[PDB]
DNA sequence: CCGACGGCGCATCAGC
DNA sequence: GCTGATGCGCC
DNA sequence: GTCGG
């Protein structure tokens, strides 16, 4: 972390766009910048120095000159003073209040925790789980534990059914030595892309899941997709460990290549490598790369047999896990 | 200048 | 009830 | 806010 004090600036920033200003593609220039930034090795001495880096342009570069010549940045000094804009980026720091949810809230005067606490009836069910734990969610996980958990859930699903297979994505995969959640990747043979010929393959696991008292609450959960909540569990004495987010999504088993890719992240790494293929012309999701007829409209799958011949399609080197880390 | 910026699952709600 | 829009979430 | 054409 060389330039640990720019981009934790740009971050700041950042987040004021996404929760208060409500402006995405603001958002994301700030975070495209922060992470080109992290990985540049070298100190920076200048905005013009950081300008050459793809994603940061004249205004960011300004930001870094005032940044390097006083440590702070005006603009956000100014930010962090404004109750409503505090207010707002608190809110959303709970998890399913979002900066819609959040000003709404700020509105009819709830924006603290405590007012939070005592209006517990004016949450939806992620939310009032967002708030009961919202320390707990704020803690990193411990690559030790995240191995722990591992063993739990692929010891776990096996007893549901041999054939299921669950891959840990997410920081994890990408060798992290602390992860924000568990990320699950599952499959299955009776769900492959051409048909489903078992029902409840999702909710089968969450069952068992819940059962051993691993899964202790959930926020949202479809067929493909849950997401919730577990705990390791502690021995006789021992202090209990934080309440963890754990993500599960049953990909069709024919698509786990670009179902790895997608789940392995990271996230702007994710953006950055899907418009690369837009502009090779190509569109990858979690299930497929397909090319783009001369129109706009994407074309049928093509052949995936590994992660590297998604790379391929576009012409970018194979990037190890452990390099994704954007 | 100015259009595009990744892609999609689940929850909630409005309109019919 | 359905469909589409929107919010919020995941990487 | 940044980039490409
Ligand atoms: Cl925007
Ligand atoms: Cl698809
Ligand atoms: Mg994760
Ligand atoms: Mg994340
Ligand atoms: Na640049
Ligand atoms: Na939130
Ligand atoms: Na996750």
């Amino acid at each position: 972390t060389l330039n640990g004090g720019i981009t934790d600036m740009l971050t700041e920033l950042a987040n004021f766009e996404k929760n208060v200003s409500q402006a995405i593609h603001k958002y994301n220039a700030y975070r495209k910048a922060a992470s080109v930034i992290a990985k540049y090795p070298h100190k920076i001495k200048s905005g013009a120095e950081a300008k050459k880096l793809p994603g940061v342009g004249t205004k960011i570069a300004e930001k870094i000159d005032e940044f390097l010549a006083t440590g702070k940045l005006r603009k956000l000094e100014k930010i962090r003073q404004d109750d409503t804009s505090s207010s707002i980026n608190f809110l959303t720091r709970v998890s399913g209040i979002g900066p819609s949810a959040a000003r709404k809230f700020v509105d009819e005067g709830i924006k603290t925790l405590e007012d939070l606490r005592k209006n517990e009836d004016k949450l939806n069910h992620h939310q009032r789980i967002g708030l009961k734990y919202f320390g707990d969610f704020e803690k990193r996980i411990p690559r030790e534990e995240m191995l722990q958990m591992q063993d739990i859930v692929l010891n776990e699903v096996k007893k549901v059914d041999s054939e299921y297979i669950a891959t840990v994505c997410g920081s994890f995969r990408r060798g992290a030595e602390s992860s924000g959640d568990m990320d699950v990747l599952l499959t299955h043979p009776s769900f492959t892309s051409e048909s489903t010929k078992q029902p409840k393959l999702l909710h089968q696991v969450v069952e068992q899941l819940q059962k051993v008292h691993f899964i202790t609450d959930t926020l949202s959960k479809g067929e493909t997709k849950f997401m919730g909540v577990c705990q390791l569990p502690s021995k006789n004495d021992e202090k209990e460990y934080p309440h963890r987010r754990i993500d599960i999504r049953l990909i069709p088993k024919d698509q786990y290549y670009c179902g790895v890719l997608y789940f392995t992240g990271s996230d702007i790494f994710n953006k950055n490598m899907r418009a690369h293929a837009l502009e090779k012309g190509f569109t990858i999701n979690e299930y497929t790369i397909r090319p783009l007829g001369v129109t706009g409209v994407a074309g049928e799958p093509l052949p995936v047999d590994s992660e590297k011949d998604i790379f391929d399609y576009i012409q970018w080197k194979y990037r190890e896990p452990k390099d994704r880390s954007e």
